[PDB]
């Protein structure tokens, strides 16, 4: 009844947000519904006021991103009104959802360093908070301890900066034992990293193989360009709304593919 | 208790609205404000419909980065509401602005590119509704003609975004005479030259000087990184949120100010 959808982004200034937003603002638009957004950065507190829409009777449907720490409590909040949770959400939960096998994929890239002959991985990691956080570090271990490597390091970025990338790249750089491989959450954590490596004269991969996430436009931009597991992150967002479209005309937690698409940075 | 603020963003994809915005945010959350945003992109049918949160008093004021001429579109909905316009700037426009001169950056940046011995430099440009476009654009040819310089040249960007930057580098490129300098209006669009320019195997800036707009950070990532014009980009979001609060706060009767923040020509491999 009112034209409008409500969706809560977890980092407008994240690219893999903003891809995901032009695909929701897609299938809204293509289905007569306009978007506002909130850059909630998974604080509750942006979330509480920016619901009052619901109460307020503004908006027919809301689309989250926010991370599975706050799901909890916006559950309390939303009830049954049309919900879909987006990349981010709760596998527990009976809220519609879509995204990737997160698991599955950090799986993937491992296999593929080791099946390289890489053995020293270092995955640089952001806010724990954020289940894809979780799912990405699960897949990391998993598959260090399937191998049977011994070096196992995490670095935790602050920011989702090419700066924090970059220090955290140096800050593994600073021990006795160096990896061989940085797989990093997200290609903007990457892309710092293959700056580090750079500046500190090491090659690429030759000396450290970099592998991203997303497959955002920033990992053809770096030099070499960057092995990532791209996500078909427009699509995530067009399903959003057709599974929210499907609450707002009535009264599953669906999957998409992911693709590892290789580059030189680890080639 | 806790209001809410409406941004009308230019570019959600763009890294200088991402910057606008924290600022925006920065100085709104100190001041009891939370803030919605709206991606317009100067479309008016979604301004008209976001501007219904005025209407409908769940927002205290906007911000806008949209076209200058979407203004007199849209002062009928708006009236005496808080209002504030970033980045574009017109002091006879009764809306308050904050934003850098760009004829002043542009006409510098020609300028400098013409100092180190550059002598047909081209433009990517990307969407002429903003008056920004059309300044950095004028900027640039008036200044040209200034220095007596023959070679002129505009190719324009349809997307912002790397692959736009290299499509229009690829096009300025397939003529008689090659440019020996690009000039882009983003950031985002002259890292897609600086791509262009090094898979067609020409030398920057020794062929082809690159220099790009706004100082995001994608100018410090590429290689050689990128000469630009730096904006201060989270204080035209904080100043322009402490000019709506003006306007919103009952014991001031505000009045339009047209503020100017200072550029600056930052210096990178890509140009020097
Ligand atoms: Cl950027």
């Amino acid at each position: 009844k009112t034209g409008m959808l409500l969706v809560m982004v977890s980092n407008i200034a994240n690219p893999f947000c903003a891809a995901v937003v032009k695909g929701i603002e897609k299938t809204a638009e293509k289905n007569g519904y306009r978007i506002l957004l909130c850059n909630t950065e998974s604080d509750l507190a942006r979330s509480r006021s920016c619901l009052t829409l619901l109460s307020g009777k503004m908006v027919d449907g809301v689309i989250t991103m926010d991370a599975l720490s706050e799901l909890p409590e916006l559950q309390n909040i939303i009830g049954a009104f049309p919900w879909v949770q987006c990349a981010e959400y709760d596998p527990l939960s009976t809220v519609s959802s879509v995204s990737i096998d997160d698991v599955a994929a950090s799986e993937y890239v491992v296999d593929q360093l080791v099946k390289s002959g890489k053995k020293r991985i270092a995955l640089i990691n952001h806010d724990l908070a954020y289940q894809y956080a979780q799912h990405r570090e699960s897949g990391y271990l998993n598959r260090l301890k399937f191998h049977g490597l011994d070096y196992s390091r995490i670095s935790y970025a602050e920011n989702l900066d090419y700066m924090a990338g970059k220090l955290a790249t140096f800050s593994l750089l600073k021990s006795a034992v160096k990896p061989d491989a940085i797989f990093a959450i997200s290609d903007v954590l990457a892309a710092g990293a293959i700056q580090a490596l750079t500046e500190s004269g090491l090659s690429i991969p030759q000396d450290v193989a970099v592998v991203g996430f997303d497959g955002v436009d920033i990992s053809q931009i770096t030099v070499p360009a960057l092995t990532t597991v791209q996500q078909p992150s427009e699509q995530i967002g067009m399903k959003a709304v057709s599974l929210l479209l499907e609450q707002i005309h009535s009264d599953v937690h669906h999957l998409l593919p992911w693709k590892f698409v290789r580059r030189q940075s680890s080639e």
